[PDB]
């Protein structure tokens, strides 16, 4: 569902994958080949949330921001697991959001980077590229090896080709 | 959406914001200005969930409670964050829970406190007022200033300002 | 709602308790009096997932698993508490998964075992059974007393007579 917030309706591309049960609201803004998977829920009220190319929202997850804080802003091929909150901060290209974690207003996390599973990011913490973070509050851990940085360089295509299955439904017996 | 449970139909105050997505189920009282946020849950099934005014329940929250133990008791002016689990406790009036944060049965959080995101606020565990607790296991950190104060003065009342902005 | 993905139907028992807003997909497999709670969401689609007789996936949980990976296998009179992410990972019978806990592919949780809420198990995590397993990441605690052990014999019971009660 894509619900109206005063003058703003969201800015949904036609590639973009809108799973059931999702609610995006007010100023969204979602790139190309992007997917948002099962009751999501995409808050632009009373701030503005832009996601890029190729990136996926992952079910039950939560993106919304604050009144006069930093906006979300998401970069291109990201993958945000399942449950997170995603609350007024900015993620770099490529990094991957695991599963269950919450990042606060203003944090940033640089590109190519892996936040583990159930870490909390505080507000405006600051997490460079190429790492494992992790934890509540989370720490840097260590940098990521190359295995890990080639995971990331596909992560979100794989999930943009499973997308792509979705979308032809009504291809399909 | 609200849903019967046996003899119990939710009761909602006629100016109560209810966004999609929601279920209320069986013996929930909601009150004037509350504000229910997308694909929340409130399910009032085994005991019962009691909301009063002017409260903010955000997107993907669970509300339960259990058997026997004690009802979700939620005062006025509250602010519930994003993907909480709210489970048979009692929270005070003009406090905070902070997003993802998980508070147990027969917990109770006093009027005007923050408790910070992703917090785990274990059973039985009573938590005083005007204060910042956080943690998981939460701890009490510091007393609240009047600044944090005043920001919960106006929490949730932005909140319900948000809510009639969805002209509903 | 059972949503078809590819050639996998849901496989749903006739008895299973489905709430409303909850989204199973694909190769979901779930037994006799069963039962899943508002908004969950059981997605089969890259690996499969089965549930057993008499388990709840209590509300707002997501169930998922990873192409290559262990595939999701819950036993029989489980409870998964609420806004639970059960991936890739197996669960015995009996046990409990505390409200908010995480579960990570290729861990496996023995039968009756308390996962304590908000806790998480990381991957390849192999719990043993009947212990109390709490933390993030989780550690082993201790053994489940005689009162505990009986608190699991009920449990999923419990949860089964209230889903008839809908
Ligand atoms: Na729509
Ligand atoms: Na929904
Ligand atoms: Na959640
Ligand atoms: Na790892
Ligand atoms: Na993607
Ligand atoms: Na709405
Ligand atoms: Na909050
Ligand atoms: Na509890
Ligand atoms: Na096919
Ligand atoms: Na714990
Ligand atoms: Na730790
Ligand atoms: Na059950
Ligand atoms: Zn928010
Ligand atoms: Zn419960
Ligand atoms: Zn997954």
């Amino acid at each position: 569902m894509e619900h109206k917030y005063k003058n703003h309706l969201p800015k949904i591309h036609e590639t973009t994958f809108v799973a059931e049960g999702v609610h995006i609201i007010g100023d969204v803004e979602i790139g190309e080949d992007s997917n948002i998977w099962f009751n999501a829920v995409l808050r632009g009220d009373v701030n503005s949330i832009k996601i890029g190319r190729g990136t996926n929202i992952q079910d039950n997850a939560t993106l919304h921001a604050s009144t006069g804080q930093s906006p979300t802003i998401i970069g291109d091929y990201v993958t945000v697991g399942h449950n997170c909150i995603i609350h007024g901060c900015k993620i770099g290209d490529y990094s991957l959001i695991g599963m269950g974690s919450i990042i606060l207003d203003n944090a940033e996390i640089g590109e190519y980077t892996i936040i583990g599973a159930g870490s909390l990011v505080t507000q405006n913490k600051k997490i460079p590229p190429r790492v494992l973070c992790m934890g509540s509050p989370a720490k840097v851990i260590r940098e990521l090896t190359e295995e890990e940085i080639e995971y990331l360089k596909n992560s979100a295509k794989h999930y943009i080709e499973l997308s792509k299955n979705y979308r032809h439904h009504h291809h399909h017996h």
